[PDB]
């Protein structure tokens, strides 16, 4: 066989549900570790994309890391392509029948929410990347990002 193996790793990050309101998402950053740093073994926190850029912002300008290779930031949540095509669809209601627009209506939301899903693996994929970075796993910026358990943004 070929395999990667991983034996009860010390930092586990992911992002098991995330809300869209209005197209804004809150992202769950839930972690777990076995660590002596952290507070508490297990625990959530809610997280916006600005929160990400925030963390990925103050690392890259950490003079200390500078000679260290920083997993890439996540791109911003954008859902422009299904909202656009949804009101396309709105405008073409009259020229087709009530369960072809339903069924249409139907597939145009599962576009919105593999966009969704699409932009939650990129949020995630960076933090799990800044968790198996052996210096920057320990960075204290990263552990106010996954713990700080009020609104980072103020
Ligand atoms: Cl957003």
């Amino acid at each position: 066989v070929s395999v990667d193996l991983n034996v009860d790793p010390s930092l586990q990050i992911d992002i098991p549900d995330a809300l869209s309101e209005r197209d804004k998402v809150k992202f769950t950053v839930h972690t777990k570790t076995t660590l002596p740093t952290f507070q508490s073994p297990e625990f959530s926190v809610t997280r916006q994309h600005e929160d990400f850029v925030w963390l990925h912002d103050t690392l890259t300008e950490t003079t200390d890391y500078a000679g260290l290779i920083i997993p890439p930031a996540p791109t911003k949540p954008d859902f422009d392509g299904p909202r656009e095509k949804m009101q396309k669809l709105g405008e073409g209601e009259g020229s087709m029948t009530k369960e072809e627009f339903a069924k249409m209506k139907q597939e145009l939301e599962a576009e919105y929410l593999a966009v969704f899903k699409k932009t939650v693996s990129s949020h995630e994929v960076f933090l799990q990347r800044l968790s198996s970075h052996p210096v920057l796993s320990k960075d204290r910026n990263f552990h106010v990002f996954l713990e700080y358990d009020q609104d980072l943004s103020v």
